[PDB]
DNA sequence: GTGCCGAGGCCGCTCAATTGGTCGTAGACAGCTCTAGCACCGCTTAAACGCACGTACGCGCTGTCCCCCGCGTTTTAACCGCCAAGGGGATTACTCCCTAGTCTCCAGGCACGTGTCAGA
DNA sequence: TCTGACACGTGCCTGGAGACTAGGGAGTAATCCCCTTGGCGGTTAAAACGCGGGGGACAGCGCGTACGTGCGTTTAAGCGGTGCTAGAGCTGTCTACGACCAATTGAGCGGCCTCGGCAC
């Protein structure tokens, strides 16, 4: 399990976008992307928040890391 | 909630990325953009199961809706 | 050319609309418009046939494309 | 035939658009989508045209009705 | 009111075209299909001034956009 | 006045359609073609409510009217 | 040339770098490799000094540039 | 000088890539790095060339060197 | 590869917005307890899905050849454009009309009950 | 020709039926000035016409995909159930934010005298 997030939240997104039916293999492999997407988008928020001088990370830092 | 997430998760994936200090407002903006690009994918991923005429959400249907 | 359509098939087109006269520059701008929007339905309709594994363009293929 | 434009020229259109092969059936439907989309394009122009109080459609008329 | 008319003008039109009695409710969704048709007729020919190339909308934009 | 609405009610109408000037034999066109409308709906409303046999012309029959 | 600096100054460095003989091609190809690199350092130093709230670029705006 | 390049045309790319302001110091050390890049990438070149035997830095030689 | 020339990299204060600080201060959270989940396992089950095979249908390629059509170019009819002089809409203050509000007395709707239609 | 949809018959309901406001805002008269025709005019153009010829629509051959379909394999959807986690949120304390205001680097003009092209 090389994803982050909870296995059954992902597929009831996938079942919410409309599929009649969803397989285990669907629900890992959309773990994995949106766990690569999160971590790039993460990194690059701490690291805007340290340019900054913040020891936090805050919407802001977030908005902006998105839209890299 | 905006996002379909844990938000227990989704911060967890920000300290990871090395965050120090996470603020709740930054757990729920980045839950709620991986919710949204999570919801882009798997509409495409279920136009790409019905195009091949197949009812279940397969891996490949994942694959190639994060590709384009 | 800017378009694929023959300039005088698409002048036919906007003289059947009703136009008493046309200017060669509505003629161009009028292919110019036929011609993005047909790239746009050939190429979503290419997807859709890559997707269902067939390798021919058939005619439920443009009509799905159309529909979006 | 209901479609006003060359088949060939129609077919040409979805082969560069990546094509490996195209239907007969799918450049009929092709041509009649245009068709229908270029004379609402166009009876909406030769309108800009009678309520400017112009007899000539011109560019404008066809930017302007394409905004539909 | 949801609609933009007098609702004892909209009541006095009913009862004018022959109704003996009249709801109140009866009143209130005459006067919100009347506003949605007027709104429709107004942007028509708000827009008929436009491309006439005038700031004032004149009878003739009225007439012209009622028979569509 | 030719119409049975406020003209002035008409005028608003028209201008929150974003007419920038409106004259005032478009308000009186306004009024007319509302008011011709309109009964044309109550004189439906009424032959329904006739043949609902409730003489009080209900909410239910301006939709039929309308409908008709 | 690709770089900021004079074409006599990156063919002096190549020089000293140990180049028995420079070709003016070579002192071209190499001045357009360092203008690469710095506009990718300058581009990062910029973001750097916008994150940090700072409107002057320093001297650790370019080390946070170079080191990521 | 820290640098070997012209240390006005090292601030007027920092300029150009959009800064508000260019610290001279930071001038200094971005025409410092810019001055080490370049010694590396020639380093490389004069090597590529004495493997090649041509002894004139030649454009194929910098590219080669850029890759190392 | 070689010698001069014509800028322009680098000096010089300058003036102040920028870059630093220190201290006060606020709304934040990390750190912890501990409840009530979503859950990721576990079978079954039987519904697709993938794979093979045989068939036929409709795309390719190759002609093919004369139906369209894209240029010129001539003639001249709309359409910009522009410059008075007109009409008529934005403006406002005002005065008296109407109308949502609402008080509140008054007879037309809406369920349940239940009997009637109707024969080539 | 049968079927169960169709009509009165009371009894209960709340809904526009009326009054009279009473002041909100819909017409009204002036006048100012800015759009709107509107006319001559000049240029920008579209429309007719005839020419050749590029290339779009057929014809038949042939062969490779697409369909259909028989069946066997591999599952995803049931949901029963043990549990490991998300969260709520009470608390202590600190990391933002903020403003006071000290030091001074970078804007800013501009010119001294050093060095990348130009010419070929």
């Amino acid at each position: 399990m090389a994803g982050n997030f909870a296995n059954a939240r992902v597929e009831k997104l996938i079942r919410q976008a409309g599929a009649q039916r969803v397989s285990a293999d669907a629900v890992d492999k959309m773990n994995e992307i949106l766990t690569d997407w999160g971590k790039n988008i993460a990194k690059y928020a701490v690291e805007i928040a340290r340019h900054s001088g913040r020891k936090t990370v805050k919407e802001n830092d977030i908005k902006l890391a998105a839209q890299k």
